[PDB]
């Protein structure tokens, strides 16, 4: 499992989407009480 930073919102490099190892761009952030999903 690679050592990845935490995602922000449509990223430059590979990062954790909530707790999911996800490629740059595809980490999506839904509103309210919904957790960040890897697309």
């Amino acid at each position: 499992a690679p050592r990845l930073p935490q995602c922000q919102g449509d990223d430059q490099e590979k990062c954790l989407c909530n707790k999911d190892e996800c490629p740059p761009g595809q980490c999506r952030f839904p509103r309210g009480d919904a957790d960040p999903y890897c697309e």
